[PDB]
C-alpha cells in the first residue's frame, strides 16, 4: 500500500521543477496536501476493503487523487469559502434555520430561467435548501422521470444549458439557498455511451456493468432479488436484442453500474467533482443500497456499498469539503440507518416516520408512530434526517414488521388495510391515491396521489387543510431538514389526467406530479381559500422553526400523552409538541400534565394554555408549547 506523501509526489510530476516550486508553495495545494493527510486513510481503507489486492487498485487511485487535485485547483474560490466554512461547522445540516424545498423545474416553473425567476418565492417561503429533480440528457419518451441519465453533462434542452444551471446555484447561493442536485450512481440508461460501448464489447468499457450470456446467472440472481418494478418485468434482469442479458433494478432502459470494476468508481467520482464544481451543496445519493450485488443475497444494503459510499465521502473531503451527501435508502429501518453516518451521508430521508404520518392519519391511532419515535428517531453526532410528508415517488409502508409484531400488528395484514384505505376501498376513506406496484405473488403495493389527495381535499373534506398543517408541524418540529413537496403548500391535487398520458399510462406516480397550479398559488394570500389556509399555516410554522432555538438540533424526547390519537415529543427540554390525530376533539388529562408548568405559550394558536388542568386539543389540532 502507498501513502499520502508518496502519492503528493506522484501527482505533482505533472509539473516541470520550476511549476512545481511554485505549486508547492501555493495556498490551494497546501488545502489540499493537509486534507490528503486527514482523508486519505479513511479512502485508502475503504476501497482496500472492497478491491483488496486488485491489480487496479493502486493505477486508479493515483489517476483519481490527480483529477481531485485538478478539480480542487480549478474550483471557484466562493466554493472554497463553503468548503472551509462548513469544514468548521459540521453541524450546518442540523441547525433549525434549514427549511428545504423540492420540485421538478419543467413542471414548476418551464425551464431553468424560470426557475430563477422563482427564487424570490423561495425567499418569501422561508427555503434555505432547493432540491432539484434530475436535470442532465434522458431518452425521449420514459425515462423515469429523468432517473435514466443518457449523459452526466449534457442538461436537458427542454430545460436549458449547463449556463442556465450554473446562472440559478450562482442566484440560489446569493439568496442564501443551498443547491441540491441528484447523483444517480446506481445505473445509467441504456443510450449512455458507456453502455452502448461497454455492450459493444469495446475493451475501454469492459465490465462497466452486468451482461450475461444467458438466464443462468440471472435465474440464479433472481431466487433473493427484491422486485422494485413488477410491472416492467420479473426479478432484476432484462434482455437484449442479440439475446444476452442484463442487470436493470429498474425499468429496462436503466442498466446497473458495475462497481466491482474499480474504473467504475473512478468514473463516477469524476463526475461527482464536476458536480462539485458546478456549486452544488448536497448530493442526493439516489438508490444507495443498490450498488453491490452478491449471489445468495438480497444485493441490498451490503458491506461493500456502504464502504464505498464512505470512499466517496473521502473524495469530497479531500476536493470539495462543502458537498454533503443525502442518501435515498427506502428499505427497513435498521438498514435505512446504517447509512447515516459524518463518514458516510451526513443525511438521509426518513421513510420510517414519513410512512407512519400517513399511517396514523388512517387507523386515527399513534402507536406505531410513537414506537419510531422513542427507539429510532435519534442519530449519531453531525447527522440529520431529511423529514418529509410526500415526495416524487409513491410511499411504501416500510416499518419494521419485528417492530409492529411488539404491538400486536400483524405486518402484512396492516399494509393489506393502509394500501386498501389510502386508495378509498376501505368504507369512509378520505383519501383518494392510486395503487402503484401491486405485486400479485408478494401482496405488496404501494399508493401514489398528492398530500392533498390522500388528505381528502379533492373532495373538499372539511378536515383536509388541518391534516396537512398536522403532518407538516411534525416533519417541521421533530428534530431533522424539513422537506416541502413543493405544491403542497397551497394543497395541489392529483394530475387526474396522467393515465391517458401513453408515456405514463404505466406509472401511476405521475399522478402526483402534476403542473404549477397557477390558480392556487393565486390564492395563497387568501385565508378563505383552502390554498390560502394551508400557505399561512405552513409559513407560520417555518417561522417559528427558524426564529425559535428550541427546534435546533435533531434530537428527541417523545412524551406518553396516554391518550391513543395523540403524539408527543419534547425538543431541548424546553418546547412540547401534541398532534391530535382523531377527526375528534381528544384530550390529554391533568393527571397526564402534572410535572409540566401551570401556564405555557403555544407557538401554533398564539394563546396561553392552562396545563394544570384536562387539555382538549381540537380535531387534527397541532400545540407547540415553551415549557422551558
Amino acid at each position: 500500500s502507498p501513502n499520502s506523501q508518496y502519492l503528493k509526489t506522484r501527482i505533482l510530476d505533472i509539473y516541470t521543477p520550476e511549476q512545481r516550486a511554485g505549486i508547492e508553495k501555493s495556498e490551494d495545494w497546501r488545502q489540499f496536501s493537509r486534507r490528503m493527510d486527514t482523508h486519505f486513510p479513511k479512502l485508502m481503507n475503504e476501497l482496500d476493503s472492497v478491491y483488496g489486492n486488485n491489480e487496479a487498485l493502486l493505477p486508479m487511485l493515483e489517476m483519481l487523487l490527480a483529477q481531485a487535485w485538478q478539480s480542487y485547483s480549478q474550483r471557484n474560490s466562493s466554493l472554497k469559502d463553503i468548503d472551509i466554512a462548513r469544514e468548521n461547522n459540521p453541524d450546518w445540516i442540523l441547525s433549525n434555520k434549514q427549511v428545504g424545498g423540492v420540485c421538478y423545474v419543467d413542471l414548476f416553473a418551464g425551464d431553468l430561467k424560470g426557475l430563477k425567476d422563482k427564487i424570490p418565492y423561495f425567499q418569501e417561503l422561508g427555503l434555505t435548501y432547493l432540491h432539484l429533480m434530475p436535470l442532465f440528457k434522458c431518452p425521449e419518451g420514459k425515462s423515469d422521470g429523468g432517473y435514466a441519465v443518457s449523459s452526466y453533462r449534457d442538461v436537458n434542452p427542454a430545460l436549458g444549458t449547463i449556463g442556465d444551471l450554473r446562472e440559478v446555484i450562482a442566484a440560489l447561493h446569493e439568496a442564501g439557498i443551498s443547491a441540491v442536485v441528484d447523483f444517480i450512481f446506481n445505473h445509467t440508461s441504456n443510450e449512455h455511451e458507456w453502455a452502448q460501448r461497454c455492450a459493444a464489447g469495446d475493451p475501454l468499457f469492459d465490465n462497466f456493468y452486468y451482461i450475461f450470456p444467458d438466464r443462468r446467472m440471472p435465474d440464479q440472481y433472481d431466487r433473493t432479488l427484491r422486485e422494485i418494478f413488477p410491472d416492467q418485468h420479473p426479478g432484476g434482469f432484462s434482455q437484449l436484442e442479440d439475446g444476452r442479458w442484463v442487470w436493470t433494478t429498474f425499468n429496462s432502459f436503466q442498466w446497473d453500474l458495475n462497481y466491482s470494476n474499480p474504473w467504475v468508481f473512478r468514473a463516477m467520482a469524476g463526475e461527482m467533482l464536476f458536480l462539485a464544481n458546478l456549486g452544488v451543496d448536497i448530493l442526493r445519493m439516489d438508490a444507495v443500497p443498490l450498488i453491490w450485488k452478491q449471489m445468495g443475497t438480497s444485493c441490498e444494503n451490503l458491506p461493500q456499498a456502504h464502504a464505498l459510499i464512505r470512499a466517496f465521502n473521502a473524495v469530497m473531503r479531500i476536493a470539495a469539503p462543502a458537498v454533503f451527501f443525502k442518501s435515498e435508502a427506502i428499505v427497513h429501518p435498521d438498514q435505512v440507518v446504517q447509512y447515516i453516518g459524518q463518514d458516510e451521508c451526513q443525511i438521509g430521508y426518513n421513510p420510517l416516520q414519513m410512512a407512519l404520518l400517513w399511517n396514523t392519519l388512517a387507523t386515527r391511532e399513534v402507536n406505531l408512530l410513537h414506537q419510531a419515535l422513542t427507539y429510532r428517531h435519534n442519530l449519531p453526532e453531525h447527522t440529520a434526517w431529511v423529514n418529509y410528508v410526500r415526495s416524487h415517488d409513491d410511499i411504501g409502508w416500510t416499518f419494521a414488521d419485528e417492530d409492529a409484531a411488539y404491538l400486536g400488528i400483524s405486518g402484512y395484514d396492516h399494509r393489506q388495510f393502509l394500501n386498501r384505505f389510502f386508495v378509498n376501498r376501505f368504507d369512509g376513506s378520505f383519501a383518494r391515491g392510486v395503487p402503484f406496484q401491486y405485486n400479485p405473488s408478494t401482496g405488496d403495493c404501494r399508493v401514489s396521489g398528492t398530500a392533498a389527495a390522500l388528505v381528502g381535499l379533492a373532495q373538499d373534506d372539511p378536515h383536509a387543510v388541518d391534516r396537512i398543517k398536522l403532518l407538516y408541524s411534525i416533519a417541521l418540529s421533530t428534530g431533522g431538514l424539513p422537506l416541502i413537496y413543493l405544491g403542497d403548500e397551497v394543497g395541489t391535487l392529483n394530475d387526474d389526467d396522467w393515465s391517458q398520458d401513453s408515456n405514463k399510462s404505466d406509472d401511476s406516480r405521475w399522478a402526483h406530479r402534476p403542473r404549477y397550479n397557477e390558480a392556487l398559488y393565486a390564492q395563497r394570500n387568501d385565508p378563505s381559500t383552502a390554498a390560502g389556509q394551508i400557505y399561512q399555516d405552513l409559513r407560520h410554522m417555518i417561522a417559528v422553526r427558524q426564529s425559535n432555538p428550541r427546534f435546533d438540533g435533531g434530537r428527541l424526547v417523545t412524551f406518553n400523552t396516554n391518550n391513543k390519537h395523540i403524539i408527543g415529543y419534547i425538543r431541548n427540554n424546553a418546547l412540547l409538541a401534541f398532534g391530535n390525530f382523531s377527526e375528534y376533539p381528544q384530550t390529554v388529562t391533568a393527571h397526564t400534565l402534572q410535572a409540566m408548568p401551570f401556564k405555557a405559550h403555544d407557538l401554533i394558536g398564539g394563546k396561553t394554555v392552562s396545563l394544570n388542568q384536562d387539555l382538549t386539543l381540537q380535531p387534527y389540532q397541532v400545540m407547540w408549547l415553551e415549557i422551558a
